[PDB]
């Protein structure tokens, strides 16, 4: 607009707009961004909603959102698995979910050049981030959640993906901010190769397509080794013109998986195949601009009944990198991300 994403044919400026504004008309007073008015808040989502905000150029509501995860920071650095209108519901961490305001954070500021805000925020990330690293295991995988017991001491790959992204947005922004972290260089070096050469320190998920497409979108796998994983599983997860199965053995196809996939074959220059999936989910849009979770696509049902903020907010990011809008399209591509150290892993 001409600021807004748009992709000729498949989605308009006015469009992409509408649909960020009903995430935003979704916003509680806290400034937490919930899977839809009267459901749950979860972090990861939150700060997804957040980035689509950005992208539509509905900075209020955004900055709103960054400031929810500033006071709400607990004081390990962590956030709840899971809260609604402000009542816990999940106390634990889920240390994907408390890296990915690294990657939100990162965004806003590609976009906004905003030095005030990355500042303000710069101490939350900071402490999120050595948080996450405290989850790391001797192999450098990371425990997905933490309890007061303790650490859980599996790992889920697309959790360690979608980290391993995280921290090098947090590099991104310790650069900009002036200091050095080279705890987290080390830290996400072994994360990248666990990912990379250690298969067995994961729970087996072979069903999930996020599975399969995350250590590409997460920028773990990329090249010839990306192409080939894409390849692998694409006809077990694929839908002809409907998008893509959330599970492979359930007729059940999903925007946000779709779009995250999406977000992966751009990253891969696959444009036509990344066109292609992006315009075969909006069947999923609603009137208002709001997008359904999902559709049983054997018998027409709508599952869950329910219209989710990040399936739009999926879809809108997507759409920025499809049509290289905003300054944050790439993000996920991540050209300019730091690597860590790639070596002396333990
Ligand atoms: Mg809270
Ligand atoms: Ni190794």
């Amino acid at each position: 607009l001409d600021a807004v994403p748009g992709v000729p044919g498949v989605l308009t400026p006015e469009q992409c707009r509408q649909t960020a504004q009903a995430i935003a008309d979704a916003q509680e007073p806290s400034g937490a961004l919930p899977w839809f008015e009267g459901g749950h808040t979860d972090p990861w989502d939150h700060v997804e909603n957040a980035m689509a905000l950005t992208v539509a150029g509905l900075l209020e509501p955004a900055r709103a959102a960054f400031d929810w995860c500033r006071t709400t920071q607990r004081p390990d650095g962590s956030w709840p698995i899971q809260i609604r209108n402000g009542v816990v519901e999940d106390a634990n961490s889920d240390s994907n979910f408390c890296a990915y305001v690294a990657t939100g954070v990162w965004h806003h500021v590609l976009i906004t050049g905003d030095r005030r805000f990355a500042e303000t925020m710069w101490p939350v990330v900071a402490k999120a981030i050595d948080f996450v690293i405290d989850m790391q295991l001797p192999g450098g995988e990371i425990a997905w959640a933490r309890s007061p017991s303790g650490l859980y001491e599996e790992a889920l790959l697309t959790g360690c993906a979608s980290i391993y992204h995280s921290i090098r947005c947090a590099l991104a922004l310790a650069d900009y901010m002036g200091e050095p972290q080279p705890e987290w260089e080390v830290a996400v070096g072994r994360l990248g190769h666990a990912i990379a050469e250690h298969p067995e320190a994961f729970v087996t998920k072979d069903r999930w397509s996020m599975e399969w497409y995350y250590p590409v979108l997460g920028g773990a796998l990329r090249g010839e080794a990306a192409r080939a994983r894409i390849n692998r599983r694409w006809n077990d997860f694929v839908v002809p013109g409907l998008g893509i199965r959330c599970v492979d053995d359930r007729p059940w196809v999903t925007g946000a998986e779709t779009c995250e996939l999406v977000l992966a074959l751009d990253a891969i220059g696959d444009l036509t195949r990344a066109h292609e999936q992006f315009a075969a989910m909006h069947h999923l849009r609603e009137e208002d601009g709001s997008y359904w979770t999902g559709l049983v696509y054997d018998d027409g049902k709508r599952w869950p009944i329910e219209r989710t903020t990040w399936t739009g907010a999926a879809m809108i990011l997507a759409a920025d990198a499809l049509s290289r809008t905003t300054p944050g399209n790439g993000i996920f591509r991540g050209v300019d991300l730091p690597r860590g150290l790639e070596g002396e892993y333990d």
